[PDB]
């Protein structure tokens, strides 16, 4: 899909509330194309028109929108257009997308605002009420371990910092199974130790403020005496039931640049559907998102994982700002995958068939991560602006 | 100067411990040239060596650096080479430096781990005490407002975000008098209303820690009902003195990029020098600052004026992690410029002469700033990585 997406025959811009569509077939005239276009509001729609398609080749036409409405919520105004096919063709059923193109047009920022959470003290953990839920940071790991609605545990795996994944046949960089490039980022991960790499607990306090329950934790990861990574992290619980979670991350400069950097747990739910608010209904990647579009996407759990025959990090989904897995809700503005397979299975599984599915539900949040390459796949093809190299990261999550 | 780095005759690279030297000469050998290099620790010196060049025209020399001291001292570890010239010419002194580079060598990140601050709540303002230290924090405008060490006030203008600047005359975008560009960035900021923005106190608490006392706020600014920015900070004041401000800034898709995303003050003190860790002993922007190197710098404060005949935004420093200006002492990674104009003062001035010296030292601290362009100056020119266009902005400052 990222093919047909670049390799489309028509390109668009956006004056500002013009669309200028231009055909980049030579010989034919776009006899047999309709434009629709849709606004949307952070995926719902708000107005939405078709257009018939009247470019000559090589070149333009000029598409005026009418007036678009001009919301009271707040969030970002979002214009798709698609060009479709009505007839059919020899190679093409009726009803064909053979191009599209998504803008963000006005945004309006939300500047609306806003019981109280009981903390126990344990010598072992900090344990946070209200209502029926619960929240447990063990105090020796310094992770949020266990959480509670009802009466039913919602985690089987403690919620815990990434910074690798199952590694792509771009990051192993080999062509010939006898030649190792040393220069292959799986390479230069395994010599630095990423996967090996034990997280040192630095600090984890309790506060009770006179709204909310804030939990504050750092980390250190360490190989062999080296500090990789630190992450320091807050953990807001307020009256409302949220939890805001904000991370901040420090990476080695001397260390190789780390394939992401997130969050990963493994939920006890195993629920039917994925729905979500970010690009496209495909896998998306950063280095490979251009024919994802933004909206509100609601796929079965299965499509959220893509059965590469040699098993790899797989179904990541970049510009979500909001995630919803059963009762779950993560908000924020990060990158997911969600699967019944954990990053160690498919890194260690040499077979799709090999695969089997764990318990639970893996859940992968990433502030960020790494581009994929492939300009080819047997030396380092990840861009440097791709590169996770800026040393300090920050990023917020709020989980409901 | 950044024209004299570009320029320069000697290229290097930095393989692990070699250093490769190529010429650009066409048809000398490297007969007065004299390589410098030194390790630093954070401005520190660590090592520091001579080795004399001996290059062909085109060719390339190899420099082993000897085994260089492992510290165990946290912090970066610094590389800086430059070429002297032993000799005069009929063109230089005995001396001169042609050619420089630095590079980042070996980081170990610190895991160091480190009374009580007395918190007074008025229905104006919170007052944090601790020694003879007070922070005040207007509670109508959501600033601080005031500082104490001693009996002495340190603020003459509240700490607050600025998101302009005075316009450079890239910014201004004009070539004829008659004519002007309405793409101009200072065009598109006027319009947009950035210095016009009014902000709007969403949300200003306190809360007493166990340790610290941490001022929560929340700002909107806008023109004419469009929310520009949102501006959401906590000041942690710990009971070592430190206070930590982070700072999110939400930018509007739809706003144009704004110029900086920073804080700015007026100290009540003019001090003589300003020291500070970071990128070069001049002026530096993020679309020019590859002269400049990281190192400990010291200089008079009207060093850090840059005396541009038509004043504009000047003297930024970009990749700075500690700046010291008097008693006070920043701590981070920002940008900063000091000196006695404010960024209104310089954009009303039309001539460096008519500027008069304001009576404390104005501070702007950039987490974020745009690039300064120049392809040419009667267009946009700041090319599209270098425009602040995340629309989503952290920083963390500590001021001690």
């Amino acid at each position: 899909t990222e093919a047909k997406h670049q390799q489309q025959f028509f390109q668009f811009r956006l004056s500002g509330q013009t669309i200028e569509v231009t055909s980049e077939y030579l010989f034919r005239h776009s006899d047999n194309e309709l434009l629709h276009w849709m606004v949307a509001l952070d995926g719902k729609p708000l107005a939405s028109g078709e257009v018939p398609l009247d470019v000559a080749p090589q070149g333009k036409q000029l598409i005026e929108l009418p007036e678009l409405p001009q919301p009271e919520s707040a969030g970002q105004l979002w214009l798709t257009v698609r060009v479709v096919q009505p007839n059919a063709t020899a190679w093409s059923e009726a009803g064909h997308i053979s191009a599209w193109q998504q803008w963000r047009l006005a945004e309006n920022l939300s500047v609306t605002l806003p019981a109280i959470p009981h903390l126990t003290t344990s010598e072992m953990d900090f344990c946070i009420e209200l209502g029926n839920k619960r929240w447990q940071f063990n105090r020796q790991s310094g992770f949020l371990s266990q959480m509670w609605i009802g009466d039913k545990k919602q985690l089987l795996t403690p919620l815990r910092d990434q910074f690798t994944r199952a590694p792509l046949d771009n990051d192993i960089g080999v062509s010939e199974a006898t030649r190792i490039d040393p220069n292959a980022w799986v390479e230069r991960w395994k010599a630095a130790g990423h996967y090996q790499a034990e997280a040192a607990l630095l600090q984890c306090t309790a506060d009770t403020l006179a709204d909310a329950v804030l939990i504050t934790t750092a980390h250190a990861w360490q190989h062999q005496g080296k500090t990789l990574f630190i992450s320091r992290k807050t953990y807001r619980i307020d009256g409302s039931g949220q939890m805001a979670i904000t991370v901040d991350v420090e990476v080695a400069s001397d260390t190789p640049h780390p394939a992401r950097i997130g969050l990963n747990c493994q939920l006890a739910q195993v629920a039917e559907r994925v729905n979500w608010l970010g690009l496209g209904p495909q896998e998306n990647y950063p280095d490979r998102l251009t024919a994802a579009c933004f909206d509100r996407w609601d796929l079965p759990l299965s499509d959220m994982y893509t059965p590469y025959v040699f098993p790899s990090e797989n179904g990541l989904r970049c510009g979500t700002r909001e995630l919803n897995y059963g009762p779950h809700q993560w908000r924020g503005d990060f990158q997911f995958n969600i699967s019944r397979y954990s990053q160690q299975q498919l890194m260690e599984t040499s077979h799709r068939h090999l695969l089997h599915a764990e318990e639970g539900t893996w859940l992968n949040i990433d502030g960020f991560h790494m581009g994929i390459g492939g300009d080819d796949s047997w030396s380092p093809s990840v861009s440097a602006e791709l590169q996770l190299s800026a040393g300090r990261y920050h990023y917020q999550l709020v989980w409901c």
